[PDB]
């Protein structure tokens, strides 16, 4: 559940409120548009959090993949490179 | 990065618009600032959806990698882990 | 991680500003909300840039992985698919 549907929904409601604001500006409509922006930003944060969670799972999957390759046995150099890349991916996500 | 430069540009434009709004908060300038915010957020939604598509492509690539490892290395404990991880990834996307 | 905590808090600050905006939708409160929206967006852009970079690193890691598989098992039909997938991923990251 990446939540892209509700992210899109929140953008469309914001667009509708913007059109009404453009046609008949007022304090009421400015507040309504800012409230819609906040709701759209809320869905953006949720989508970003869900993405970051998937990234962590992918990196864990690659960790297991690289362990399988080590077990099979292979070139020293390529294994060292893959491990270093994995190390940097872990660091990036832990930052 | 992919479209990051466009997002960076749109952000700098918002900062410029904000500075003009701060010294001239007219109704018209407020509406134009809000217009720019929406246009920027539309770009963000687009970039997020593009990221999600790449995540699906990565996960399909890892599915193939794990199949390749099964054919070469056989049935291992580590193979069991990879399949479980992959199943969760496919379910979560 | 990856700034998600800062994004969540930034959203909370926006909501609090919106509460006071609804209380008195003066120009000062409107500009305060818009200034906070821009600051929040700056963090969103930064989070998306960090995400895109991790994506490229993961593709780089998968490229090394497939390099290792070819060195271990030689040419295979699954290797053909994986290299076409990599190229498509590399193309997606440019566009």
């Amino acid at each position: 559940h990446m939540g892209t549907e509700d992210l899109k929904y929140s953008l469309e409601r914001l667009r509708e409120i913007l059109e009404r604001l453009e046609e008949n500006p007022s304090e009421k409509q400015i507040v309504e548009a800012i409230r819609a922006i906040v709701e759209n930003n809320a869905q953006i944060v949720e989508a970003i959090r869900a993405i970051v969670e998937i990234l962590a799972l992918i990196v864990e999957n690659n960790r297991a993949i690289i362990e399988a390759l080590e077990a099979i046995g292979g070139g020293t150099k390529i294994l060292e490179e893959m491990k270093k890349q994995l190390k940097d991916l872990k660091r990036a996500l832990e930052r």
